[PDB]
């Protein structure tokens, strides 16, 4: 029962819903979840909204499963980064002579990798800046700009982005991250569809 | 003396500049005011800025009279809120089978009707979010994301945005709002522009 | 050595590279400065990024040497404001008589020239408000909205957009802000431009 979590297009007569681990696939250092879904703003897939990877930072991109991604969601890789002991200006990106100055292996700080969790809902227009991480169940208010880490099951937005609650209470969350239900096989998941859109899965 | 208020195009010579009510007259649960304009910025006409408006949630926008909306404005109702009790997952909208996971309008969060005084200045790529309410004469910064009220003839700006400063003393304030020039036939309007510019109407 | 300063696209196979100058060469009241570039976004000029810039008001643009701009990046001049000692309403563009309440000129207060100093980096879509100033090697976040002016050598971000840390110690500013590398031949420049990159040029 459910979409078949392999298809480019799950929803047939909707070409804007794109389940974007099939998509991703192909990417080098992009690991994507199963059911992780982007909402196209203008047609454009999931891939274009991912800017200045390179793989020769090594930097990865993790998303989870069952995620939520809005449309014109943006995230930005470790490429965008300036040297900065002195002047921020790349010479060497010009050539003619100046390409002598390419920064050495330990002259351009790395933020680190991009974690987003498990059931993550990312609101519309929302910018990733390099390394943050994201925990499971979190809620990223639209328009924001993220350049911390959020915790587990918190409702964060604005720019820079805070956090502004807590959805639920501690034992709540404790045990929802100790149950994954996202890990179950798809068979029982279907058998509890309902009680995990109640939170009654903690019960059980 | 003055445009057409019921003119979609009020200035011959500018296709930029259109008067709102004209123009979303035909849609179902929007209330606007006369003189209102909105600022086109490339064309597009304001009713492809409101977003996420369904019939079947009931939410209403109203917007007032003599109001200034810069380009790129856009007004989000309450058609974005997800399912908040459990997981934010829309199974529902996969089908196969899912669609009988569809929620009840109970368990839809609700923020509310969207509502916009009179005179109000609304700066350059202004998101609003649902539910929310600003005061007569207020004023906007460019660029902010509104989540809560804000006051009667109060700057806000910011992201979220915040209250800057009252725009006049409370007394002045008062004096305004029991006035409403808006509401006065437009020939007694006419006969006093130029003491509606320089606040001196508040000495008749 | 190195590209020329005078060529519209300096980098031979990247029509998104553009050096500031050579292509605002035409504006009144645009001063640009040698080596400052403009990273495309979609294929667009950096002309088309300048907003609300009338003559008949007067006020300037100044942009220093060597700064690198992120694509999507919008200045706005003063044209964006709107008379406020009474109704923001601009009845005078609506014609048709109004145009007799045109404001004198003293009833559109200015908030001064809009200008960027030398070897500054501001971010991807970041968004200058009217009379702002930024001083020499200067960082600017992407997404920020900056509203207030930001010291020599400073970092900010957000919206509005605060100081978050300053670069380096006062004594290395003082030195840095008192040599102005910026403004040696090209030909001495080439020579030290490994101690640019890295502060030592401080102790020669
Ligand atoms: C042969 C390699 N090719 C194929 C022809 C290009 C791939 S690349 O890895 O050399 C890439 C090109 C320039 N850098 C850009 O990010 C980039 C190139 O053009 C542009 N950016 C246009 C801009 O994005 C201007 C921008 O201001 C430049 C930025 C933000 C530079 C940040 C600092 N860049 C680096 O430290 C450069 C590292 C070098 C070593 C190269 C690799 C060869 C290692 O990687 C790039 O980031 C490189
Ligand atoms: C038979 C009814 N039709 C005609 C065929 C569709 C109209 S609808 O009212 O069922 C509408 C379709 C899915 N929902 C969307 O907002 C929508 C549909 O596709 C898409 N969105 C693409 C997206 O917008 C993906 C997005 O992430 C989905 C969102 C933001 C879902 C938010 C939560 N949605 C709801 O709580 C769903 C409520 C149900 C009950 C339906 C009605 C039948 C009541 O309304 C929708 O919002 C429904
Ligand atoms: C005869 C003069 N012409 C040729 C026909 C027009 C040039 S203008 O200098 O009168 C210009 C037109 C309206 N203003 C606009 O910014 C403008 C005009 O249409 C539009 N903007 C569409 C919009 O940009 C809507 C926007 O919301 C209006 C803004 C942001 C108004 C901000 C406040 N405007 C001023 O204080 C108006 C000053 C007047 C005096 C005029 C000059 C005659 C002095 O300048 C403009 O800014 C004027």
């Amino acid at each position: 029962m459910g979409p078949n979590p392999m298809k480019m297009y799950p929803i047939e007569g909707n070409k804007s819903v794109q389940f974007i681990k099939p998509i991703l696939e192909k990417l080098e250092n992009v690991e994507v979840g199963e059911y992780s879904y982007y909402d196209s703003k203008n047609g454009e897939t999931f891939d274009k909204q991912i800017l200045y990877h390179y793989p020769i930072l090594n930097d990865k991109l993790k998303i989870g499963k069952f995620c939520s991604i809005g449309p014109g969601v943006t995230i930005i890789m470790n490429g965008a980064n300036h040297r900065m002991d002195g002047s921020t200006y790349p010479f060497n990106l010009f050539g003619n002579g100046w390409e002598k100055h390419m920064p050495k292996l330990d002259q351009l700080p790395i933020k680190g990798d991009t974690i987003i969790g498990n059931d993550v809902w990312i609101g519309k227009d929302v910018v990733i800046m390099p390394g943050v991480k994201i925990g499971d169940g979190a809620i990223v208010a639209a328009n924001s700009v993220v350049v911390k880490d959020i915790a587990p099951y918190m409702l964060a937005g604005g720019n820079p982005a805070n956090e502004i609650k807590q959805r639920f209470d501690q034992d709540t969350i404790n045990q929802l991250l100790d149950i994954k239900w996202w890990n179950w096989p798809i068979d029982i998941i279907n058998e509890n569809i309902d009680k995990i859109l109640d939170n009654s899965i903690i019960r059980e």
